[PDB]
RNA sequence: AAGCCCUUGGAGAGCCGUAACGGUGAGAAGAGGGCGAAGGUGUGAUGGGCCUUCCGUUAGGAGGGUUCUCCUGAUCCCUAGU
């Protein structure tokens, strides 16, 4: 999963945190969401139910939002990763 | 006003902020808003009560003023922190 992460965050476009990823998932135009395994209840299982509204995959990271931010190598705590361009890697068939 | 809420917005190797601790992608600053102390300002009140002058000096009667610019201040009151 790292391996197409780095690859993802090179060339392709993405978008960091809830609010604004969520907004994209309702509305459908979102190629793939990541959620890590510490994000608050509330919002976690609103993802999964606006998910099977638009058939938009769905990966749940083992991690908490720290070495899922450090991942992407921003500073602080990502959660919810949206995925609005693949770039050219190969993620989006998990 | 503090505090807590609501839309927008989208930040980092940084920004915001306190008397201090601090806050932030589980969404900061910036823009707008909602609920919101003690008190204050009007009305209550050409009502009083305060200072004062003159006459008759019995009973009383007839007038005048009650404005303006600042400072300090609780161990009383309400409001948030830690």
């Amino acid at each position: 999963f790292e391996g197409e992460l780095k690859t993802l965050l090179r060339s392709g476009k993405v978008i960091l945190g809830t609010r604004k990823t969520l907004k994209l998932l309702k509305t459908g135009k979102v190629k793939g969401v990541v959620v890590s395994s510490t994000l608050r209840q509330d919002l976690k299982d609103d993802i999964m139910t606006f998910s099977k509204f638009s058939d938009i995959p769905i990966y749940l990271y083992k991690g908490s939002g720290y070495e899922l931010g450090t991942l992407c190598g921003k500073p602080f705590m990502v959660s919810v990763i949206g995925i609005v361009d693949e770039g050219e890697s190969k993620i989006l068939e998990f």
